[PDB]
């Protein structure tokens, strides 16, 4: 049987800050940056959050739809690390803005950075169990970083699943998963986050080569060179992914440095020119990784693409799916690059002025009304382009206006 | 193909309050509790957690299980709205101390007391989409109240999820849901709750009818008093679900107020009292009814059982199944009746010191170390039980210890 993504759609911020500024003015070396290759990070501004985020990811999706096909829309489920309630799902505001069916079930999934690849598959199963042929799911995976500090992003990534995957086939039952309790890294309070780098590290390292072999024990005969095309990982940041595509290189392959270099650029490279320009974005970083393979490798005939998932705590994931050159063209056709290089650029003194006002809209706020034009320039290049932003919190009900 | 709930176990707590000793102290009429039919909450101590929670209601169904069995739960959902982190679940603590395998994808669930449900459907298309045969899902819906105060109740329910569904067979593709963004109830802080009683009335009312009438357009010739024999429902407090069925009856069938009393205490009655004993359990409450309309209804034959859920804020469902004599003996032996029986009973003074002594354990805390002696006498109800506590938070680590 079939089933995958039917479409996929990005919001990468309206602004982002050139990682070497913050390195001169911070007095770091502007090697380290280039060392860990992060280029830009994504900022969110005080008008935005994680529900105007998923909504403006979402909404090119749901624009393309025929009333009929956005009936079939009945599961929503919002992936997160940055929740804004205890109990309130983001699923309920996002449902109301983009103007979805009420019979449709509504949740928030939350496992750090695993949240996405959660969401996924549970909306995989739905279209697989057959209970309802012809419903769709919409999972958006939606994350922002209010203030480690330099790869930390805002962005999220939408994902239409359906018995009719237009982009992205899934391998049916191609999964192996591992986790277990360690305390890499984790967010015990609002707007903040504890952990170790190092244990970090380990821990992604440890997953990732056990949950893909748990994937060989269930897909017989499967090899980590020749079965996938491109691979995408979860990308804290891309010096990361390649020590880890580098260790599992070495142990599966017995494969030398040059070797393993060339097949960096050629498999994972692709997949990392988008993660380069909005940072880690959380749950949502995998699917972008997807989708910057699909728009920079190779789809002039069908290809296969292994999926690897970490989130911290931990738990993560190992699967696959095939993207052939029709998925690819309509893929194209989102503009994923020209909508990130039209991004406002920010100054080192905007971006300490941000953080500063970042205070206003922090977990907990019970009233807040926004100013729009705190700064006119990240304005006009917003208004009238149909984006959703926060307008206000009364008694801690969100307001979101279109502009 | 079959489906279900494979066993289910509950856990009360180790302490109640009286409400009657609530209501004489806070000066207000006896006949209120009465009125609304609330007679004991559950109380959570200090050393008590929602992880706790869960591992206490899951261990017996784990003891229970052969090696081979165990290794075959590949998911751990846990249901919540008392969440210790923003982004590592709980369900990796609960995996850790329940000795679960490597192999299993981890996460939480939110959407306010929708959530038990939510993660109960996901479980059941994960054995419906054959993905992986034999695989099993343990579901835990786990809810405290850490200060409405005397609604508020704590516990948790476990449930084993297969293809072999001992407890309670579900009536696949029966599923009617319905929500919409609402500020009837939220948690936008820590340890607290914000909503409106009368708001909360109207929507849990417009949702019970139709998550109904969607199930109907999907079950073809459906009767609301013939096709189910007893109903349970998310049960804020008993008196609010005697006027949901009140409501239902009136408008579904005409009937008549004494022809409805009796269809109340035949059909409804039955899952209300082991909800009269614990109070509010958030997510969890749905199938502590569950468990109370089993105990206490007639199984003689095989029945059918009409499940209403609602979470704040708002989402719901309306789904079915069918119990067996067999299925109702074996529930018979967890002994709930007992278990709720032997929790201690706080005077008014030691409740008054134990919502004191709770803010050492607020949300966020960095580092604590537990007093079990705290209440010398709650300790002689735990020792010796193998009962799961929390022992300290060591730089936000949980640890935990059976006792």
């Amino acid at each position: 049987q079939q089933v995958g993504i039917e479409a996929l759609s990005v919001y990468g911020g309206a602004a982002q800050l050139e990682l070497r500024k913050l390195a001169q003015a911070r007095q770091l070396d502007i090697s380290r940056f280039d060392n860990l290759m992060m280029k830009e990070k994504a900022v969110s501004l005080p008008y935005e959050d994680p529900v105007s985020y998923a909504v403006n990811a979402a909404k090119p999706i749901i624009d393309r739809l025929s009333d009929a096909d956005k009936q079939r829309i009945e599961m929503v489920i919002t992936c997160s690390e940055s929740g804004i309630d205890f109990g309130k799902s983001m699923s309920t505001y996002i449902q109301e803005y983009l103007g979805l069916s009420r019979n449709c079930r509504m949740f928030e999934l939350k496992q750090a950075c695993y949240s996405g690849t959660a969401g996924l598959q549970m909306a995989i199963n739905l279209i697989l169990s057959q209970t309802f042929p012809g419903a769709k799911a919409l999972v958006i995976a939606t994350d922002i970083s209010r203030f480690a500090e330099p790869s930390s992003g805002a962005g999220a990534v939408a994902l239409l699943v359906s018995d009719t995957p237009h982009i992205f086939q899934i391998d049916v039952g191609c999964n192996g998963y591992y986790g277990y309790e360690v305390m890499d890294t984790c967010r015990p309070n609002p707007d903040s986050e504890a952990g170790d780098a190092d244990l970090s590290l380990l821990s992604y390292l440890d997953c990732c080569e056990n949950a893909y072999r748990h994937y060989q024990n269930r897909v017989e005969g499967v090899d980590y060179r020749e079965s996938f095309d491109y691979l995408s990982f979860h990308t804290p940041f891309g010096g990361m992914v390649k020590g880890a595509h580098r260790n599992m290189m070495r142990r599966l392959k017995r494969a030398k440095p040059a070797e393993i270099e060339a097949d960096f650029q050629r498999r994972v490279m692709p997949g990392l020119v988008y993660c380069q320009q909005v940072g880690n974005i959380m749950g949502a970083t995998l699917f972008l990784s997807l989708a910057s393979t699909i728009d920079n490798g190779d789809f002039s005939t069908p290809r296969r693409i292994g999926m690897f998932s970490y989130g911290s705590g931990c738990c993560s994931e190992f699967y696959s799916g095939v993207v052939t050159p029709e998925g690819a063209a309509i893929a194209a056709q989102q503009g994923i690059s020209a909508q990130l290089a039209d991004r406002y650029s920010l100054s080192m003194e905007e971006y300490e002025q941000l953080l500063y006002h970042s205070s206003a809209v922090a977990f907990g706020t019970r009233n807040v009304t926004l100013d729009y034009q705190l700064f006119p320039g990240v304005w006009k290049k917003i208004a009238g382009k149909g984006r959703l932003v926060l307008k206000a919190i009364k008694e801690f009900h969100r307001k979101y206006e279109w502009v």
